[PDB]
């Protein structure tokens, strides 16, 4: 018997993307409720980095799934730097995410940052 | 009863620490095939 099992996770907060490829905004869906179970090394593992984890590679050029045993993953980051998507509604970027789209053009409250450049000249 | 051991894996994703102060590719290769079973905390939560 090892750590027990415990009991299954029920759960708020499932997460499904619509287009597999086109990544956050209201391109997106949070199903109804589904609970996770007590099973396996996956549903005790993919419930520690669910799908839309954060996660790098500072080393190898491997994906992740070869290492850690787990998912499929293609790599994150293109083009940035590790900024905080702020809660706050006042702020330009921290509300609104660049491109990201109501209807109206701006985004509701949401993520997907982008932005900047590292010059222009005055 | 426990959460199940369940598989391994195939493995092309760990690199090898090799240069040690150096970067993570500033000098290494992808250690090659080990498939790590199902056992205790390490290879469970190291993986």
């Amino acid at each position: 018997l090892y750590v027990s099992q415990g009991p299954g996770v029920d759960i708020s907060g499932d997460v499904n993307l619509t287009d597999f490829d086109k990544i956050g905004w209201p391109n997106v869906e949070a199903v109804q409720s589904y609970q996770r179970a007590f099973n396996a090394v996956s549903n005790i593992f993919d419930t520690i980095y669910p799908i839309g984890t954060i996660y790098e590679n500072a080393v190898n050029p491997n994906n992740p799934v070869t290492y850690m045993g787990f998912g499929s993953w293609k790599l994150f980051g293109q083009g940035k730097v590790l900024v905080g998507w702020n809660e706050d509604i006042s702020d330009p970027n921290f509300a609104l995410n660049n491109n990201d789209l109501d209807s109206g053009g701006n985004p509701s409250h949401t993520a997907g940052g982008t932005g900047g450049s590292t010059s222009v000249t005055l």
